[PDB]
């Protein structure tokens, strides 16, 4: 029963937001937006892409903009309401992208196999005392947005299914606003718990931003698929046509963002389709009672 915003069609029932027919709907701007998704601090990511937005203009034949947004709900209200042409959303907002800001998915990284995700983990540090899930009872738990998968509704879909643990009840949340925030905080012993995506983790360890001894899991998700790329719905069908092309055609080989991505097991772009890909999110969504009212 998934649906989208009664301002966008969906004539073929694929659930994305149909290509404008009419022309005076259409957009082709002379700068392209793009934004990667907040899971953490944006300027880790501005030279990560700069190559890739390059081949992105070059593509086109346009000027491409990068987007530093921070939060996920900014991103989405960006594209939703006409500045933000391109991006990657966080796994757990592909749903409420497609419903409520007319992105059409089409692309997610994988490994050079083919195979591709990621994994919530909860994680607390050395010597916190938390050595368990069950011993979070009675203290606080940091997650990172509302609209996370990994950093909201798949650990509080888990821990009340599983471990009979609902917050406000069984113990406290906290907001962090980002996966690194929560990861940072946990590494400095800001919080004892913390539900995060692993991917993101790994680049992180990668980087030097924590250090794996400041770290211990304590519980890892089933796969997930990663980030969801994809475009504004309203752009010009041959311009959406370059867009998709340029995502496939660049060249990864001795790039920032084969540096970058490597450390989370990515060597590619492959297809992918909301409607299969994302099921599973739709359904953790369902659990947590997302209704995607666009207001
Ligand atoms: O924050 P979530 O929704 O778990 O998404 C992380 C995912 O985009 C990593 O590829």
């Amino acid at each position: 029963a998934f649906q989208l915003d009664s301002r966008y069609q969906d004539n073929d029932g694929d659930l994305i937001a149909d290509i404008p027919s009419d022309e005076s709907k259409l957009v082709d701007p002379s700068t392209l937006v793009f934004a990667y998704t907040p899971v953490e601090d944006p300027a880790v990511y501005k030279e990560v892409w700069s190559e890739f937005l390059d081949h992105l203009a070059e593509t086109t034949g346009k000027n491409v903009q990068f987007f530093p947004v921070q939060s996920n709900a900014a991103q989405i209200e960006a594209m939703r309401a006409g500045r933000l042409h391109i991006a990657g959303f966080n796994t757990g907002s592909n749903p409420l992208a497609v419903a409520c800001a007319g992105f059409r998915p089409f692309t997610m990284m994988a490994a050079a196999d083919g195979s591709f995700g990621y994994e919530m983990e909860i994680i607390s540090y050395p010597g916190s005392g938390v050595n368990d899930v069950e011993d979070i009872r009675g203290g606080e738990l940091a997650f990172t947005s509302q609209t996370s998968n990994s950093g909201f509704k798949a650990p509080s879909a888990i821990l009340k299914a599983d471990y009979n643990m609902i917050a406000g009840e069984d113990f406290e949340p906290v907001f962090s606003g980002k996966h690194d925030n929560s990861i940072l905080g946990v590494a400095n012993r800001d919080y004892k718990a913390a539900a995060v995506a692993n991917s993101v983790l790994n680049r992180m360890l990668s980087r030097d931003v924590v250090s794996e001894d400041q770290i211990v899991s304590l519980y890892k998700s089933q796969t997930f698929p990663t980030t969801g790329y994809g475009i504004a719905h309203n752009l010009t069908p041959e311009l959406q046509e370059k867009i998709q092309d340029a995502f496939f055609s660049f060249n990864w080989e001795g790039t920032a963002l084969e540096e970058e991505f490597s450390k989370s097991g990515e060597a590619q772009f492959v297809p992918i389709t909301f409607k299969n890909h994302w099921e599973v999110i739709r359904k953790i969504d369902a659990a947590n009672g997302v209704a995607y009212n666009c207001r």
